[PDB]
């Protein structure tokens, strides 16, 4: 069986989870306080200079997308930690 669906389904409305996890304020960015208190409940995320090169302190769709298509190897991105 393929997964070319459920992961394309998964992966879409993962980068659009992220987004608006992170962006309940309808900001449209992710503010550093944002990011500040999650991250006390999510430490298995990078740091804000690794999800934003700008070091903006503000993570945009082209972050995440990136960061998506960044850390993705053969066909998901896994390697065991």
């Amino acid at each position: 069986k393929l997964d070319q669906a459920l992961v394309v389904e998964h992966i879409e409305k993962m980068v659009e989870s992220v987004f608006r996890n992170f962006d309940v304020d309808g900001d449209g960015h992710i503010s550093q306080e944002e990011f500040q208190i999650i991250r006390g409940n999510f430490p298995y995320l990078s740091a804000f200079g690794d999800l934003d090169q700008n070091q903006d302190g503000c993570i945009s769709r082209e972050e995440m997308v990136s960061y998506f298509l960044r850390s993705s190897s053969v066909l998901g991105g896994r390697m065991g930690f």
